[PDB]
């Protein structure tokens, strides 16, 4: 579809059997979604943004569906205070920006 | 344009005059830029990100030019680890989300 940006683009997505809200973020390189207990192994990371530096786990080779398109890749966990859809699962939903 | 994402989206922007570089960012409820001189009045406002709050100078009705877009609204300045355009001004110049 098409999404104005008048308010936050969020979208529901689907993730190891839950759904959840998340946003469409041009500026993050990374997917960082909140507080959940995924299985599997990690690795720890930190993550930076306004304000400084959160630390996440890493998972790899994770499943995630946006709005009925899928997508595979890393995804990071941790006390964000959005779930945040980031680049590397943008590309492969075949998301652009337009104007 | 269309703009994929594979890499970040970052463009040229002119603003008081001077060319910058800065990232489309649908994330962003806000435009934050780096430290800069701008010209007029501000007042101190307060914006939070993944690692918490920062404190901003606020620039109401400024002129900011985006990939060849004009664009006059709210542009906060301060130290934000990169320069950002969030989506007060991405609806200005028409920008939106397609996939
Ligand atoms: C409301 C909940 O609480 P809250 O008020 C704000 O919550 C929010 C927290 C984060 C966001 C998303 C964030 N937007 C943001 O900073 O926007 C500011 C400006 O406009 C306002 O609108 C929303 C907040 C205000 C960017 O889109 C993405 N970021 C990177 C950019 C940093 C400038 C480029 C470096 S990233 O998230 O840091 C990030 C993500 C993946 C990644 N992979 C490797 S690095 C790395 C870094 C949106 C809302 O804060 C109090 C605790």
């Amino acid at each position: 579809p098409q999404i104005t940006l008048w308010k936050r683009p969020l979208v529901t997505i689907k993730i190891g059997g839950q759904l959840k809200e998340a946003l469409l973020d041009t500026g993050a390189d990374d997917t960082v979604l909140e507080e959940m207990n995924l299985p599997g192994r990690w690795k720890p990371k930190m993550i930076g943004g306004i304000g400084g530096f959160i630390k996440v786990r890493q998972y790899d080779q994770i499943l995630i569906e946006i709005c009925g398109h899928k997508a595979i890749g890393t995804v990071l966990v941790g006390p964000t205070p959005v779930n945040i859809i980031g680049r590397n699962l943008l590309t492969q939903i075949g998301c652009t920006l337009n104007f």
